[PDB]
């Protein structure tokens, strides 16, 4: 079965671009990463940083996750991210998203050995 670590890279890493240069980015990436296969995932964040820089966050600022868990980590630095939010015209299977390019700190949950990101918690 897909590992939690592999799922994180599939749902949230986009190292091949510096930013979302098109307002269509979310519509394309949500579909291409199979986040719209069974239903329209309502929100998703893509990180435009090297995998190594994102994995490194697991050894940065320990913080409580939104749900109270204590295996969350906040990036010391802001990162290039793209927020994807479902629009009012979204209708499975034609999922539609609003694309928002931003520069923010990311908060991820980490697990395992090697200790890596398995969940995207928030951007602050």
């Amino acid at each position: 079965k897909e590992t939690a670590a592999a799922k994180f890279e599939r749902q949230h890493m986009d190292s091949s671009t510096s930013a979302a240069s098109s307002s269509n980015y979310c519509n394309q990436m949500m579909k291409s990463r199979n986040l719209t296969k069974d239903r329209c995932k309502p929100v998703n964040t893509f990180v435009h940083e090297s995998l190594a820089d994102v994995q490194a966050v697991c050894s940065q600022k320990n913080v409580a996750c939104k749900n109270g868990q204590t295996n969350c980590y906040q990036s010391y630095s802001t990162m290039s991210i793209t927020d994807c939010r479902e629009t009012g015209s979204s209708k499975y299977p034609n999922c539609a998203y609003k694309t928002t390019q931003a520069n923010k700190h990311i908060i991820v949950a980490c697990e395992g050995n090697p200790y890596v990101p398995v969940h995207f918690d928030a951007s602050v």
